[PDB]
């Protein structure tokens, strides 16, 4: 019933996604001299640094507003893709399957242990 443990949690589980080859294309926000059409794509860049910075600038209330942020790249990823056999879209599904597997003893012991705060 730790309120605060998703923190920590969070940041292994963002030590695990940097060390993932598959992370390699998100780990930083996509560079426009490289992909020039983006932001007419992509409303909202996300990458796996920002949500790292945003979570040790102490900007992240909750573990699903991590959530939230790591969805959009994988969201952003499908969004910008040419095709559902590319690359860098299919290392996105990989990770998005090993994010998903971990992330959801985070959030179930969040929601718990505040439910049980609110008692
Ligand atoms: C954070 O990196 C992202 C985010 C959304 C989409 C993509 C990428 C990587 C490079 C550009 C790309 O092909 N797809």
């Amino acid at each position: 019933y730790d309120i605060q443990a998703w923190k920590k949690q969070c940041e292994e589980l963002l030590n695990l996604i940097f060390q993932c080859e598959d992370s390699e294309p998100f780990r930083q926000p996509v560079d426009l001299l490289e992909y020039p059409d983006y932001r007419d794509i992509i409303d909202t860049p996300m990458d796996f640094a920002t949500v790292r910075e945003t979570l040790e600038a102490g900007n992240y209330e909750s573990p699903m507003e991590l959530c939230k942020d790591v969805r959009l790249i994988f969201s952003n990823s499908k969004a910008y893709t040419p095709s559902k056999r590319s690359r860098i879209y299919s290392m996105s599904l990989r990770l998005s399957a090993f994010f998903e597997e971990h992330i959801s003893s985070v959030l179930s012991d969040y929601k718990s242990a505040l439910r049980f705060h609110k008692r």
